[PDB]
Formats: structure tokens, sequence, C-alpha cells
């Protein structure tokens, strides 16, 4: 049976966590950025290849080119479900005023999808998590 991927994102940004409720502030050499990946219906033991992309975004729009992109390699736990930490490490060029807002992909490195429905898998499972008004995701500069 086909997995039914899904994930949610959580950014910290130097001291300061985002949440469901309120974006993340950061007090005026670069920002450390740590993306937490929570992920639901992948496939246990699996490997994912995760990219995180870290925008400037404006009233909930894209703006320019990445700041930052990471790639890890991580497995999925247990029943498919779990958290990933995603450190961009230190992020540079970064400007006072101006809110950033974090987007995740992870594409599996086998097989796991039958999309032509003959019982084999021949497909990556691909979950993505890309809103540019997620304040979850977001920090600002003050
Ligand atoms: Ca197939
Ligand atoms: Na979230």
């Amino acid at each position: 049976v086909n997995p039914e991927g899904k994930i949610s994102t959580t950014v910290k940004a130097d001291d300061s966590t985002a949440s469901e409720t309120a974006l993340a502030e950061v007090a005026e050499d670069g920002v450390a950025v740590v993306d937490t990946i929570h992920y639901t219906g992948l496939v246990e033991g699996k490997e994912y290849d995760v990219t995180g992309t870290l925008y400037e975004v404006k009233d909930g729009v894209v703006v320019g080119d990445a700041k930052a992109t990471k790639t890890a390699v991580l497995t999925a736990g247990k029943d498919g479900k779990g958290d990933w930490e995603l450190d961009f490490g230190t992020v540079e060029g970064l400007e006072v005023g101006k809110s950033y807002v974090v987007y995740e992909k992870a594409v599996s490195k086998e097989n796991l999808v039958d999309a032509d429905g003959d019982k084999k898998p021949e497909s990556k499972q691909e979950v993505k998590h890309e809103n540019p008004a997620d304040k979850s995701q977001t920090f600002i500069i003050k």
C-alpha cells in the first residue's frame, strides 16, 4: 500500500524557536538556523534526501534568491513518524528588519510508491512543506 506522507516544520533562529502561534524574533557574524521536520506516513528505516531552503519573505510572499540551502540524508523512524533536525549552520548576509521562512522537501532514495498500480513500487516518495505564510517556519531580525 502506498505511503501517505505529511511534514510540518518548526524553525529555530539563534536562541529563538517559532511556533504555530508566533514567528521567532532574533535580536539585531550571521544567524544559526535549525529547522525541525515533523513527519508522518514515511517508510520506517528508509533514507530520504532532505533539502531545506531559506527565503526572505514579505507579507507571506517569497522575495529574491534563496539565502541558504542545506541537504541531509535522514532515516524515517518507527511507524514512519518522528522528528528530524536540519541544521543550516550560520547563515550570513541576512538583513535587520527582514523576515525569513524555511521550505523543506524530502525525497526517498528508494522507489517506495506504486504509481501505476501493478503492486510494484517504481516511484520515489516526495513530501514538501513550502508555505510562505507559516509563522512556525518564519523568523524576523529585530
Ligand atoms: Ca508499479
Ligand atoms: Na509548524
